[PDB]
């Protein structure tokens, strides 16, 4: 029935359909989302980022003149957390001349985010995003596939449990076989994302992640910040700069005593039109 | 370098492809490019690439040079022959973009010429019939899926099949089975096999699920639907007929004769655009 312009891109292989809607002319229903993000029947993504002014988003109470990351999960749901996504949305905004400043603010359902474009062209960027104060909630354990791991619990807006594993190489991490983890039920009352991480080594670590009711993913933004907190803690530091390697790429995490940042890439890989 | 390529994304009963128009045979499309494009998160994502090129510009093409050739690449980069589903989408592309003038026409493939008939088409949707050859029932064998033994029929459609029609299987209970990679007779199927689990012919229809060799479960297998319909007819004591086959990605209609078979089914063209390879 309607043909609309779109783009496809990803931030460390967490991939999105960007749908411009400057004039908020699109009623994008949860069934339309689910269709569009169907990898075999549609275009295929982890979600849609619709480009709209905060003004026009039902329920945003942020400054109405911001651009708002109207972010939908692949199941249609209104995402309340955001991560890697922000890097892509920032990239689109800056490269299409929708903002004109390398440093600006983005309306999201989790509140305003602040970003800094560090490099940007039509296809690639590096973006620094302010991720909030990590809330460390303490030691916990989990079981994956008949093995206990010590982790550090971390709240970034959503819960994580980051298990830094002394001895474990990047290879051995690669070779482990993951399964839905079991963990402390009462410690995590809304479930938990679990990261397995190597130890700080040249200010870097490698991570794999099991997201909450999703399973293994290529990249989880909030998760890389969690892993960085843990890897620092596992070494006796509370502040620092860590390169985190996930299956989808590399980010850089900065842990301050009063905040955190995530720095990493974004890619706009295709442009076209799609039918409803 | 990077390279920007015009493309389309489509599917045939949710067996999905990237179509890449290359009428002047200018694009050198390598296996590593194919892999990158077909990557669902770093690329566009698909089961394969259909490059639209004249058979005159494919080396080793058996067919008439004036035909369009489906230069079909699998997602892993390897060259392929034919796809029951993908031919439907290719036919749809050629016809809806005016590259052929008739509703009935031939297409070149690496398995030889294929004859298609456009039943309905516009820019987004179509219904296409393809002639799929005489099935060759190679024998009776069995498999084991996740502990449970199924009896079936060897079918050679150009590639090996064990179509297992299961008396007393409802569609409900087919949808709830847990599929795992089957075990099979390695002597009967020395090159692997595609396994279809099928219900029994009822009101001229069956439902199927398929585990494709080296790929696991898919939403649709074109040659599988034809194997499935053979087995369904043979389990009903018939040698010929028309069967609607329901796969998780949609519905098709198989006609079996003594001297051949056809597969009719849908095609959709979902998007158009341009893509930059890394």
């Amino acid at each position: 029935n309607l043909t609309i312009p779109f783009a496809k891109g990803h931030a460390t292989e967490n991939d999105f359909i960007i749908i411009p809607d400057e004039d908020a002319r699109l009623d994008l229903t949860p069934e339309m989302v689910v269709t569009l993000c169907d990898r075999r029947a549609g275009i295929g993504a982890d979600g849609i980022l619709r480009v709209v002014k905060a003004a026009d988003v039902e329920g945003s109470t942020v400054d109405p003149s911001l651009w708002f990351m109207d972010y939908r999960n692949a199941d249609g749901s209104l995402a309340e957390m955001c991560g890697n996504g922000v890097r892509l949305f920032a990239h689109w905004l800056y490269s299409r001349g929708l903002v004109d400043n390398t440093s600006f603010d983005i309306g999201t359902r989790a509140g305003v985010r602040h970003v800094d474009i560090l490099q940007a062209d039509q296809h690639s960027a590096q973006v620094r995003v302010d991720m909030g104060i990590p809330d460390v909630t303490g030691l916990s354990t989990c079981d994956i596939n008949g093995q206990v791991f010590a982790g550090l619990g971390v709240d970034m807006g959503n819960p994580h449990l980051a298990c830094v594993v002394p001895g474990l190489s990047a290879s051995a991490l690669a070779d482990m076989e993951l399964r839905a983890p079991t963990f402390d039920q009462e410690f995590f009352p809304h479930g938990v994302n679990v990261e397995i991480v190597t130890e700080l080594e040249d200010d870097a670590v490698s991570m794999r992640v099991w997201e909450r009711g999703v399973g293994e993913t290529r990249s989880c933004g909030t998760g890389t910040v969690a892993a960085a907190c843990a890897a620092l803690a596992d070494a006796g530091l509370g502040e620092g700069t860590v390169k985190v390697c996930v299956p989808g790429g590399e980010v850089e995490v900065q842990i301050f005593d009063d905040g955190s940042t995530l720095t990493g890439p974004s890619a706009i890989i295709a442009l076209g039109e799609v039918q409803i």
